[PDB]
């Protein structure tokens, strides 16, 4: 039909993505309903939002002294760090990022945990500081049942991991074993989640930071809570504890069933761990690109794109990276240059037309717009829980960093839903979870 006609079809199909402020008020409303259920013993096991207490009760003040190691696992890239704190000056740091072989993440646990040690050792040798004894802060980006900071148990693998022999085990001991099998003098290991690590890096700088948001390969938030409410923590002594919400799991009990579309379902169905992390799959960087691919492939079989031809590339899963959604977003009205280049250059689509470019940039915008707003609802929900009148939020993640308009839009959503008397501000966590995990390690 007319190009205009074809475009109007794309609008009608992608309409279920065009959510209203009222929709978000509700997601947020239902979300908050789940978090308070997860803090309750009689209702945690029937809630998707686990609210795992991290046992980090008091955030690092800066007086911490010493030199510690710090690993980062789960995020976009494996960082091996070394921190020196003296409170005093700014914590000295040194670091590396090691690529991990695709196999390592799906084979045996001992094999992955062996790789971890294999790697750290190199760092220690090259920097000429091996025999020195340390205290490692392990930022393990996954849901774990914390039994104190040192003993952490994997609940389940999220994201792109599926190593056997890890789930249900104490990860700190796994690492500690392999470290020993490499003659490395690694005394302690504090297991901290990335959100928790972020909240710490953030508190160390800003005294008002009570939240740690991660919007990268995956989404999750952590916040300071009243330890009188964290029932699974038992009758404790300190007033507070950093809670690892692990909200990626929202929707796992049918809470987002009215807002999830067919693209969300066929993307989910075909994912690594089907049916798990339903809210995350609508928000994070590992899945947003896959959403536009799914829409496309659908649009192509309806003859609404590429005259019905699907390119070899877009047949392979993850062939349409979220990174593309970055350049595509800088496109003005009468200007589909970045979109165009993407179809032809990154995806090698054979024959491409203006309608295709236009249709595709709209698919991106839709997906990316709802993504930000969803995280935004979530922070508005946290702010409604924390209740403090001045909340500094520590952020991190490719989405926040590399995406034009992401934080720009997220904030607008937190703005329509935050407590009218709360003043908040997103403060990017520049030095990562490393500097934050090390201060935590300083006590272990
Ligand atoms: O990377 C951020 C988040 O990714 C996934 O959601 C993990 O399950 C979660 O533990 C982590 O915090």
């Amino acid at each position: 039909f007319s190009d205009q006609q074809l475009f109007e079809k794309v609008v009608e199909i992608l309409k279920p993505f065009d959510l209203s402020v009222v929709d978000y008020e509700e997601i947020c409303d239902r979300m908050g309903e789940s978090m308070r259920l997860g803090l309750q013993k009689s209702t945690n096991e029937k809630s998707s939002i686990k609210m795992f207490p991290s046992y980090v009760t008091k955030t690092p003040n800066g007086t911490e002294t010493g030199n510690f190691l710090a690993l980062d696992l789960g995020g976009t890239n494996y960082r091996v760090l070394s921190v020196t704190l003296e409170g005093g000056k700014s914590p000295r740091i040194q670091e590396r990022t090691y690529c991990i072989p695709a196999e390592k993440m799906s084979g045996s646990g001992t094999e992955l945990f062996k790789y971890i040690a294999e790697t750290l050792a190199d760092f220690l040798e090259n920097n000429g500081m091996k025999d020195k004894k340390f205290d490692l802060g392990f930022t393990f980006s996954f849901p774990c049942v914390q039994k104190g900071l040192t003993h952490a148990t994997l609940v389940r693998w999220t994201k792109g991991f599926s190593a056997d022999g890890v789930e249900g085990h104490n990860v700190a001991e796994l690492l500690q074993t392999e470290l020993d099998k490499r003659e490395l003098n690694v005394k302690c290991v504090a297991v901290v989640n990335d959100t928790v690590g972020t909240l710490a890096s953030c508190a160390l700088e800003d005294p008002k930071c009570a939240v740690g948001l991660i919007v990268g390969t995956g989404t999750n938030v952590a916040y300071i809570e009243d330890s009188s409410k964290v029932e699974l923590m038992d009758g404790v002594k300190e007033p507070e504890v950093v809670i690892n919400t692990e909200w990626g799991a929202f929707g796992e009990k049918g809470e987002l069933d009215c807002w999830r579309t067919q693209f969300d379902k066929s993307m989910d169905i075909d994912s690594l761990h089907p049916g798990k992390q339903l809210y995350e799959k609508m928000v994070s960087g590992m899945y947003l690109g896959e959403l536009v691919r799914h829409i496309i492939v659908y649009l192509v079989e309806q003859k609404i794109l590429f005259r019905g031809d699907l390119p070899e590339r877009l047949k392979v899963r993850n062939s349409l990276l979220t990174r593309y959604l970055t350049d595509v977003e800088r496109d003005p009205a009468h200007l589909l240059y970045n979109t165009h280049y993407m179809l032809t250059d990154d995806l090698h689509v054979p024959v491409v037309e203006p309608i295709d470019n236009r249709i595709v940039r709209y698919a991106c915008e839709m997906v990316v717009k709802r993504a930000a707003y969803l995280a935004g609802a979530g922070i508005a929900c946290i702010l409604r829980r924390i209740n403090r009148s001045e909340v500094t939020v520590g952020v991190d993640g490719s989405l926040y960093k590399f995406h034009p308009k992401f934080c720009e839009r997220m904030t607008d959503m937190v703005d329509k839903l935050k407590p009218k008397n709360t003043r908040f501000c997103l403060r990017l966590s520049e030095d990562g979870s490393g500097k934050g995990a090390a201060a935590i390690a300083a006590s272990c």
